[PDB]
Formats: C-alpha cells, sequence, structure tokens
C-alpha cells in the first residue's frame, strides 16, 4: 500500500554526466558516444541580455572548452547547433554509454529528472510535463544541461535537458533534438508561460489510486457523463478524456465506474472539505495512470 | 515548490539480486560475497507465526536462486544476523561500494530503493517517524528493498523492508538485523503508537513555503522557544533545542523561527481550506537541511 512521487533508477545516466565549461558559464553536459550535448547558452558571452547565437558560434575557441568527468578531461573535436543545444564532438567515446533512444514527452505524461550541479549529479526524483511545456523541477543555478530520461524495455530514453526557468517559477527545457517544449527561447527575456490546463486522465488515477489504498472518504453513488465532464473541463482548466475504456484496468480492480470518478473531480475541485486525499489538500495531476498500476499492482 | 527527492542511487543499483527460495522471492543486498535479505524468504507459512531457528535448519541451501542480470549465484551458507538473513555465497559482489551501516533516528531522512523481485524498480526519499515507521509505497515482492544515505562522501546502509503494519505504516531493519520500532517479523497484528511529529521538519517546511512565495499564512505574531515546548510536550510535537539550524534560512528569507513556531501552533488547529506547499495539513517530512538542498544547493 502507498503512493509516492518516483523517479525509476538514475545508475545507467549518472555515468553520462559530465561537466561543461566555457568562458563565463559552467553547467552539465550528456556525455554518449564520442558526443557532449549540452545547452548552447554554455558559449554565450553575455547571459544578461539578448544572444545572437550565430555570432557566438562563429567565434567559438574549441579550446576554450573545458569537459571533465572524474579526473578525465575530453576535448572538443567540433562543435555545432542542434536547435537549441550545442553538439560537441569529443576525443573520447564514454565506455558507459548504454543503449538508448531519444523522444519528446507530452503534456500530462511522467518523466525522471536526474539533478546536477555543475557536472556532479546531485538528485534524483520524478515530474509530469504541464500543458504549457513547462515542469515545475526545483532547478536552480549551475542545474542547465540536467538530463531527464525514462526507462523502457531495456532502453534508456533521453527527453529532457533543462535550460531556463521562467518568472512564475516554472522549468523550461528541451528534447535532446534541441527542440524548447513550449516553443520558449533560450534567451534571457522575460517569458510567460499560459494558463496551466491539469490533466484530467492523472486526477482519475489519482482517485482510483486513494481507493486502492482504503481511502473512501470522498466517493459517492453519484455519477457524471463522459459528455458533461469534458464540457465542465474545456471551462475549468481540465483536459478532456478521451474514453472511459482508458482506465478499464483500474475500474476493474476497484469496481468503481470513471463515470463515478468524474463526479468526484468537479465536486472536489471546489474544496476537500478540510480533509486530505493521500496527505494532498487538492487535487494533484502529476501520477498517470501507468504510473499508478506501477506502485500498487507491480 | 518542493518535493521529496532521492540521492543518485548508481552506487547502490548493482548490489540488487532477486532472492528466490521455492516459491517466495524477494530482494537481497549483494555485498562482499554474502547477500543480505528479509529471513522469511524461507518461511515454509507466512500466514502463520514462525520458528524461524527450526526453519534455518531445515533450509536447503540449493533450493535458493540468485540472480541478477547476467549474474547468478550459489549459496555456501545461511545464518542469521537479527531478522535478516545473511548468505555466503561462492561470488564476491566486484562493484562492492565502499560503505558503513548506522541507524536513522526519527525525523531522519533518507532514500529508499524500490526493488521488484530483484529488480530496481524506483527510488525515492522518505522520512523516520517517532514510532521506528515510515510510510512508503510497499507491496509483494518488494521486501528486501534497501534505504541508503549519502553523508560526507560516505554511503551508508540503513534499511530493508519487511513489513507492512495493519494502517498502511512500513516498517523496516537496519543491516544489523534490527528491527525498527521493535516490531516483529511475524504475521500477528501489531499496533503503533502516537505519531510525534518532528518540530525541526515542520519549520523548515513552513521556509520552503516562503521561499515558494506561499505566505498568507504568516504573521508579525511570534511564540517563544520556551512557550513552544510547552506546547509541544502536549500535542505531540517535538521540542525545539535552538534556533542555530535555521539561522540559515532565517538568513535568506528574513523569517525567524518564533515567528514560524506561531504558526504552527495556529495552523496545527487547520488550515481553513487553504494549501501550504500542495499540503492541506503540515508535513514534517523534509529536514532543515533538505530543504537548504533543494532551494539554494
Ligand atoms: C542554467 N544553469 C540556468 C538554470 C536557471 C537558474 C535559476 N533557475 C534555473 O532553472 N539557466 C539560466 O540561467 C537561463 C539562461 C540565461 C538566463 N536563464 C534563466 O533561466 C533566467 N530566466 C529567463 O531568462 C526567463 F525568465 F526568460 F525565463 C533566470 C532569470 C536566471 C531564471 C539563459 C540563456 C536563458
Ligand atoms: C515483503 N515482500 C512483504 C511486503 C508487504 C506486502 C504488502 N505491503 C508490504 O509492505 N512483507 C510481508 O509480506 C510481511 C512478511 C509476512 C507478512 N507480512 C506483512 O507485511 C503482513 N503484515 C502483518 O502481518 C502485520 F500487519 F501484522 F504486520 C501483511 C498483512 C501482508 C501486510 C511477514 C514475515 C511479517
Amino acid at each position: 500500500s502507498g503512493l509516492r512521487k518516483m523517479a525509476q533508477p538514475s545508475g545507467i545516466v549518472e555515468p553520462c554526466i559530465v561537466r561543461v565549461a566555457y568562458g563565463s558559464n559552467v553547467l552539465n553536459g550528456l556525455w554518449i558516444g564520442d558526443e557532449v550535448i549540452c545547452p548552447r547558452h554554455v558559449i554565450a558571452s553575455d547571459t544578461s541580455r539578448v544572444i545572437n547565437y550565430d555570432n557566438e558560434l562563429s567565434s567559438v575557441r574549441l579550446h576554450n572548452f573545458s569537459i571533465a568527468k572524474n579526473n578525465v578531461f575530453l576535448g572538443v573535436v567540433s562543435a555545432k547547433y542542434k536547435g537549441v543545444n550545442l553538439v560537441l564532438k569529443v576525443n573520447q567515446v564514454n565506455p558507459n554509454t548504454p543503449a538508448h533512444k531519444f523522444k519528446s514527452v507530452k503534456p500530462g505524461e511522467s518523466f525522471n529528472i536526474l539533478a546536477c550541479y555543475e557536472g556532479c549529479p546531485g538528485s534524483v526524483y520524478g515530474v509530469n510535463m504541464r500543458s504549457q511545456g513547462t515542469i515545475k523541477g526545483s532547478f536552480i543555478a549551475g542545474t542547465c544541461g540536467s538530463v531527464g530520461y525514462v526507462l523502457e524495455n531495456g532502453i534508456l530514453y533521453f527527453v529532457y535537458m533543462h535550460h531556463l526557468e521562467l518568472g512564475n517559477g516554472s522549468h523550461v527545457g528541451s528534447n535532446l533534438e534541441g527542440e524548447m517544449y513550449g516553443g520558449y527561447e533560450d534567451q534571457p527575456s522575460m517569458q510567460l508561460e499560459g494558463t496551466n490546463v491539469m490533466s484530467s486522465d492523472n486526477v482519475v488515477a489519482f482517485l482510483y489510486a486513494a481507493l486502492i489504498n482504503g481511502e473512501r472518504w470522498f466517493v459517492t453513488n453519484a455519477s457524471m457523463s463522459l459528455e458533461s465532464y469534458n464540457a465542465w473541463a474545456k471551462t475549468n482548466s481540465f483536459t478532456e478524456i478521451v474514453s472511459t475504456d482508458a482506465f478499464n484496468m483500474l475500474a476493474a480492480k476497484t469496481g468503481y465506474s470513471v463515470e463515478k470518478l468524474l463526479e468526484c473531480i468537479v465536486r472536489l475541485n471546489k474544496g476537500f472539505g478540510g480533509r486530505t486525499i493521500l496527505s494532498y489538500g487538492s487535487l494533484c495531476d502529476e501520477f498517470t495512470p501507468t504510473e499508478v498500476i506501477r506502485q500498487m499492482y507491480g
């Protein structure tokens, strides 16, 4: 029993984290094969104002890169841009390169963060992508280049690299192909995050998780049609639920229908009545159906 | 915001092995030429009270199956160290990290590598409660999951999961075989005493909320240490010994401990339908050091 936000083990990722220093900047890079991927603003000469990245690359001095891994230093063969990331060919192949691929995370989907502080892996925790392409990820100075990953079927999927924090605290990064999530720019100009639309699928999983744990104070016999909830959702900043069949395993092991839990969302979105669900005071959309079934049925 | 985080688990992952005895399957910690696991893996009937010493006398060492990826281990001998089975195996763990054994105390945080039938599945942070229990997420086949803490470049093994109480609390032992809270590894109903909340950790939890911009719960009102402790003794909260541990947190936020102590007494009554860091009640799971780490590095 129990439910905790969890991160898949980071052992397979830790050997790929390196310190990348250049000029006045020090951050993290991902050492896979004979490459070191890192945010391209590591070569920015002035991070206090807008950056001309075309000019910064045209004047790059490969000798100024200082990439380190324990007592090892990696020399840079060449440097190019791939989106908002620098691709640095290095003089050594990482002997601990795991079988891996690359992909992008979509809103409402969970993945793991290896928070690294200037080349030194510091912590590991799970996150969930928000509607606007952001995450809440406890990133501070020196943590750019920190890697987000997902483990599945023996393959390591790199899916996120950290870049910046918005004025409202939300955190922004890119996939390893250099595409910033949410369309944000790696420029030190003020940027806005639109309204946060909560994942309806994740909230249903959060309520199914409480029922399985034996917490049943919030459920009633009242139900709500999917079409009615979706109408309420697109008015209250909640995503639409495409099918009740997507929770067929959770409804079958608890005996509770999805339409029953939809009623609970609109009712609980008004307030928890001084009580809590799994210690939370409000609805939580950071747990996916996959992520609940894992914790609780193996 | 604020989230429970785990220290990187790479140094521990190579030590986890699947331990199977008959139809029983759980996890073990492979250190040196030894595999440590909960001793009830050899129990013939985990629904009844177990005569462990007699069960070990009737153990078939060859009935064990211990494996991890491309590693398969054979058992040479078996003994008990407290509630843990210590199996000497015919191969050393080539990646045994330098480490020590110690016990965590109430209010202290540490990391749990959740393992499912030999496969490290997840890692997450936990906090030791007053009655020697923790609130995690353990299910069948997760016994033997190891808890660890990295302090000062030193790896410490501090926990091995064993059972779940009727109220959902989770019980394990240190790596020396001593059960936390004195519970027994027997299928017998046992009760957890009244939980005493860590006042140090709640003050850190409120400091973190202030850092995140959530300051609706604050006021210029304050409460002396002597006054709070007199209140803590009769409301299931620990006493605060000094404000030095928060000197830094107070330096940045500019908020004093005595201000936050008043907030505890007031917020202990209820949050009035409002939230603090997504919580609807005071949280004592984050230590001063934990908050200083996440917020400032
Ligand atoms: C990489 N080490 C940091 C990580 C930051 C530091 C504070 N929290 C984080 O997540 N990334 C940066 O410092 C990037 C970097 C220049 C400025 N920057 C920012 O994150 C800034 N924010 C923005 O520019 C904004 F508001 F538009 F998002 C800062 C004010 C320092 C948070 C560049 C090249 C964008
Ligand atoms: C190890 N794989 C499991 C982990 C359990 C199962 C569900 N959640 C957990 O943390 N441990 C056990 O199965 C231990 C083990 C026998 C019974 N047991 C229990 O945890 C049971 N608890 C009790 O009997 C209680 F409450 F009295 F402590 C169970 C009912 C399955 C939760 C032994 C040897 C104690």
